[PDB]
DNA sequence: CGCTACATGTCGTCC
DNA sequence: GGACGACTTGTAGCG
């Protein structure tokens, strides 16, 4: 019960019991392989009928059902759910939450394997080419946006909405920029377009938009047209 | 190669390269416990240094790395990708992806247990309590927004954006409904008001927006009353 | 806790 | 394929 990985295949109760609770107990990922139905109850309601699922319970709360297919397991709960085997007609794998109400069960018809794995992890993803990589690099540097540019604040509360950045132009203007990572769509437009608006009620119709972003889609650039705002093309940095 | 399940753990060299290889060639799931690092270069960058991790490979080209927290992996590939097992000063798990380019390296410093899944589901989630299903709601029982609302379009594309529900009141006013299954965000109004505001270009004076949840945020309370839209309290059903 | 907006979002789905 | 919007979204950042 020190080693990293604990395993077996086609436990007999006893043994499933055994390692299932004392993963829950250890703070330790719990995995397994077996022919399933599943049953959610909370924020939606779903069924899932008997099959061949992933199963991992980890020591945080988080529980996941992934089929053969998709990026996404097809039931979940998140962080802070409490789990707990419960012995039934089959086994009955159980999360559940309070804020919100939820429940997921797990039932498990023939568990193929079980497994315990004590992770030992200290390290960190370090991630460049975010958004908060572009508001960095243009508060840097703002002749990206235009010369004479001046950032000012950055998520800055407006009466509605936070804007990614406030800034002055070599006009004195009022400037805001929306920043995008990837190709801008229609809601980076009315996001901008909301926060315009807004400011154009204090500060007047000189208060300039910019969408900020590697491209955009048709009805972005549609929009950004029909409702006066600018684009300028911007690429977010890979440290 | 016929049981459902294969697990070797602390394998070698061999039997590493056998199993995963096994697994890709026969649509079977692959789950590595092993001390890695990752490095991804892609749509953004990053590098996760060594730690214990469980990974999985799906048989169609899903890749996931997790952590022994949270619900998302900390690394990950979408379906699509194309895997493999590559022998350099380590083994290396690679993952390609053209459009967009990208490249998903899980370098195996040691490999405490690896497992092939051959794993059988045919059947999908069956889930109640969407906007789909608010939606189906509105067109069986149109009082519930009002009496004397007739409903003629759902998810039609107008202009510039996709309306939810498009109908008429009884007045003659043309209708715009935005829906949502839980608690509405600023999102939601910036939204409704976009919609609103691109058919009144057309039909005048004449468009009402209605957004249709169970609740509203402050915010989206606040901008609702300030560019005159309307609510109506409605939870998704559960069927 | 509630609000706001990003994400390597992922995923269905209308033209 | 590109555009567009939901999702049991999850997650961080702030107040
Ligand atoms: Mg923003
Ligand atoms: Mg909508």
């Amino acid at each position: 019960s020190k080693d990293k990985v604990t395993v077996i295949t086609s436990p007999s109760t006893e043994e499933l019991v055994s390692l299932v609770n004392s993963a829950l107990l250890e703070e330790a990922m719990l995995t397994i392989f077996a022919r399933c139905k599943v049953h959610y109850d909370g924020r939606a309601k779903s069924e899932l009928g008997s099959g061949d699922r992933v199963i991992i319970v980890k020591p945080d709360g988080s529980f996941l059902i992934h089929q053969s297919k998709k990026r996404e397991p097809v039931n979940w709960q998140p962080p802070g759910s409490r789990v707990r085997l419960e012995l039934r007609e089959n086994p009955v794998l159980v999360s559940i939450r309070r804020k919100p109400r939820e429940t997921l069960e797990v039932e498990l018809e023939e568990v193929y394997m079980v497994s315990v794995f004590r992770a030992e992890d200290y390290e960190e993803l370090a991630l460049t080419g975010s958004e908060a990589e572009m508001a960095e690099l243009i508060f840097e540097n703002p002749e990206v946006i235009e010369p004479g540019f001046k950032p000012l604040f950055r998520e800055k509360a407006i009466g509605t909405g936070i804007v990614a950045v406030l800034g002055r132009d070599s006009d004195g203007n009022i400037v805001v920029l929306e920043l995008k990572r990837r190709r801008a769509e229609l809601h980076a437009v009315r996001q901008l377009k909301s926060y315009v608006e807004i400011l154009r009620e204090e500060y007047g119709d000189k208060v300039r938009g910019i969408l900020v972003a590697p491209s955009l889609t048709s009805g972005a650039k549609r929009l950004l047209e029909k409702e006066g705002l600018e684009f300028r093309k911007l690429e977010p940095p890979k440290r």
